[PDB]
């Protein structure tokens, strides 16, 4: 086994060379390795077919490594790959759309704390098996249509800490079985109704800290079975336009947060969840 690593077959075959100051992926990683650990090094690249001979690789960790570019090939024969953590590489900024193409059995994929500015075309094409998909704290500006379409088992989608400015119909389409997506700490101005139009089964949604003035009507409608909704820290305007949300909150059985009206004044500071129906004026004008 390569130096600066410990190798064992014990539970599953591991290579493990974490925090060993490695500058690049060592050449001698034994092929019949099941799980490989390379986080905490200084590996700045994942060149084409870096783990090819490891046909039985289940777990692979490269997080916290000053990654800069990950060859479109990279994970090529890692068909049995389950977890692939590339988190904490604020210098990556991007992943060639065809990168994860194979990765069928992929269960969990971490791409958080990465300079990801955009989510390319088929970045997540047919990742079917995927359930956990971490994408918090990147530079993502928008969620383009059908971006998570093929992700049918996805039950955990984290997108907070980005720069998403709005949620269009397209995004979150095939996301059936999605149990909880967080969108907090984003710049969400508008949430197109129907945007959650098959986002049922969803257990918990987060939209706090987001620059939302008021939510459309049919917006929270599909969220039958929702149990946790966090809407604090938003410029909630409270005029007749808030009725739909006001209403949706009253009939809500689950657990909500505080929806602080931050406008108009005179009502400013009060929480929409406790305003009486006729507190919302300034109608059709
Ligand atoms: C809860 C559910 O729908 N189970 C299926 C599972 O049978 C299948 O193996 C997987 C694909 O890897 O998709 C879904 O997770
Ligand atoms: C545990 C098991 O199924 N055995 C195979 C083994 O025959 C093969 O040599 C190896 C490739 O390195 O992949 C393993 O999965």
């Amino acid at each position: 086994c390569p130096g600066a690593c410990v190798c064992y077959n014990e539970p599953k075959v591991t290579t493990s060379c974490p925090q060993q100051g490695l500058q690049a992926v060592p050449v001698g990683i034994p092929a019949a390795s099941q799980r490989i650990f390379l986080h905490g090094n200084r590996i700045s690249h994942v060149p084409a077919a870096s783990f090819r001979a490891c046909r039985n690789l289940t777990i692979l960790w490269l997080h916290s490594n000053v990654l800069a570019r990950i060859d479109a090939a990279a994970f090529t024969g890692l068909a049995l790959l389950e977890q692939l953590d590339l988190s904490d590489n604020a210098q990556l900024r991007s992943v060639d759309p065809a990168t994860f193409h194979g990765l069928g059995r992929l269960h969990t994929l971490h791409l958080d704390r990465c300079g990801l500015q955009e989510l390319g075309p088929g970045l997540f094409r047919g990742l079917a098996a995927l359930q956990y998909l971490y994408l918090q704290d990147n530079a993502l500006q928008a969620l383009p249509d059908d971006t998570f379409r093929d992700l049918g088992n996805l039950t955990h989608l984290f997108l907070h800490g980005n720069r998403i400015s709005s949620v269009p119909e397209r995004a979150f389409r095939g996301l059936h079985s999605l149990d909880r997506l967080l969108l907090h700490q984003n710049r969400v101005a508008h949430v197109h109704p129907h945007a959650f139009r098959d986002l049922g089964r969803l257990m918990t949604l987060y939209l706090f800290a987001n620059n939302l003035s008021a939510l459309p009507t049919e917006a929270l409608a599909p969220l039958r079975a929702l149990q946790y909704l966090r809407l604090n820290d938003n410029p909630w305007v409270c005029d007749c336009r808030a009725r739909p949300l006001w209403a949706w909150l009253q009939k809500f059985r689950g657990s909500s947060s505080e929806v602080p009206c931050s406008l108009p004044q005179r009502l400013a500071g009060r929480d929409l969840k406790r305003l009486a129906a006729n507190d919302l004026q300034g109608c059709a004008v």
